[PDB]
């Protein structure tokens, strides 16, 4: 037999049996990714704690020549270490504020659009698609809002995404091609007079202080471009999987639609249990260091499984069970831990707690429209996503 393969499975809507067994008696475990390269997939809370939570194991440094990887760059080396570049900017706090969904008017937007998008598939008649025609639309429209820039750009933008968030084997030309050119666009949008609010509103004035004359247009806009491209894969992925693990539990989607006030704490077990990402967080061991019974080397990859975490039964009883009361609910690693926790979390939580609060208020009766076998997982791609999602109401 050949060593072990990850990932395991493109399914979002269930975990693999092999993932409990690996916690259970290899929670540190070599594996073979789809380059070739051997890595160390880390799949128990502890563990995976402790791996992102020691620098020694760094991002940046995935991206280096020659080293083990999980799967292809579709981006320039540089932006591995996006946040880095922020921070050594100056520009880290400027950015965090842009992104608080706290904006006046903005949880207004996010509801606004919501439920217009809702209307439109209710006045088309079911079957809907909540994927294509609900979760990522909404999550185009919050970017473009959130970057201040106009909403009849998103879709250009977004046709980008089902090729960059790719987790190939090899380099993709379509990629650079992409990413020239949504550069070129961002880059366009600093020098747009009538571009004054958001993200870029933002970036575009400091880009014109005497304290920030020698950070490179480049890094403006690269920011541009990689904070559209996470977010909205980030969101449209995860509102679109939650809202598959709450259609299929009826009792709870009843409780969350007579008590609104819950959404909140059931978005927070959503996160839990959500299979968005396809592959473990990549680190590059930058020293020799002891993870459980194996020592990883200087030069070695190793994958965290979030789903390994948030399902180990050592840290969330009842695992697979989603209960609005447990005493550690935030505790999950939905979105990461430590140096390059999530910086647009709240933004995150917010999107999905008013998609579902709209959803439930227009369509009470929603459920799917097709077994759920019968949804089409993308595959060899960064996230876990149905390429539609059939409901009926
Ligand atoms: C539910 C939605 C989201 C989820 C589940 C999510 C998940 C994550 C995770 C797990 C990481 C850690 C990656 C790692 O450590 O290797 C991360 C990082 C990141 N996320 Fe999010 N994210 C979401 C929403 C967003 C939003 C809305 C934005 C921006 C608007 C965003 C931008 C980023 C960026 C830029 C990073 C990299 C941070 C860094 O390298 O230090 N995400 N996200
Ligand atoms: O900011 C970054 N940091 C790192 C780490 C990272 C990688 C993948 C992710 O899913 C997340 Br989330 C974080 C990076 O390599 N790239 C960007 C994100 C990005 C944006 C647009 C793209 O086309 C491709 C990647």
């Amino acid at each position: 037999t050949v060593l072990l393969e990850v990932p395991f499975s493109a399914r979002g809507d269930r975990i693999p049996d092999a993932v409990a067994e690996l916690r259970t008696r290899e929670p540190i475990r070599k594996v073979r990714t789809i380059t070739g390269a051997e890595a160390w997939l880390v799949s128990s809370y502890a563990l995976c704690t402790q791996v992102l939570e020691d620098r020694r194991f760094s991002m940046k440094e995935t991206a280096a020549a020659g080293a083990p990887r999980l799967n292809a760059l579709t981006v320039p080396p540089e932006v591995v270490n996006n946040m880095g570049n922020i921070a050594d900017a100056g520009l880290r706090k400027a950015v965090m504020k842009a992104i608080t969904p706290k904006a006046p008017g903005l949880e207004q937007f996010l509801r606004d659009t919501a439920n217009s998008l809702l209307d439109n598939l209710i006045t088309e008649g079911a079957p809907a698609d909540l994927r294509n025609d609900f979760a990522d639309p909404l999550a185009t429209a919050l970017h473009c809002k959130v970057l201040g820039i106009p909403q009849e750009d998103g879709p250009k933008l977004f046709r980008s995404l089902s090729i960059a968030f790719m987790s190939s084997a090899d380099p993709i030309p379509a990629a650079k091609i992409n990413w020239d050119r949504d550069i070129e666009y961002m880059a366009g949008i600093l020098e747009n007079p009538n571009i004054t609010t958001g993200l870029m509103g933002e970036l575009s004035r400091l880009r014109k202080d005497p304290a920030y004359s020698h950070v490179s247009d480049e890094l403006f806009a690269t920011i541009g471009v990689t904070f559209f491209g996470a977010g909205v894969i980030s969101t449209g992925s995860f509102l679109t999987t939650a809202l598959i693990s709450l259609i299929q539990r009826p009792q709870l989607r009843n409780l969350l639609h007579e008590k609104p006030e819950l959404i909140p704490a059931g978005v927070e077990e959503l996160l839990r249990i959500n299979l968005s990402f396809a592959d473990g967080l990549p680190r590059l061991a930058t020293a020799d260091i002891q993870v459980g019974d194996v020592l990883v080397r200087k030069g070695e990859l190793v994958l965290v499984l979030l789903e390994g975490a948030n399902f180990d039964p050592e840290h969330f009883p009842n695992p697979g069970s989603i209960e609005l009361d447990r005493p550690n609910p935030t505790s999950h690693l939905a979105f990461g831990r430590g140096q390059h926790f999530c910086p647009g979390s709240a933004l995150g939580r917010r999107h999905a707690q008013i998609g579902i609060e709209a959803l439930l208020k227009k369509m009470p009766g929603v459920d799917l429209a097709v077994p759920i076998d019968q949804l089409v997982w993308r595959t060899r791609f960064q996230r876990r996503i149905p390429e539609r999602l059939p409901v009926l109401w």
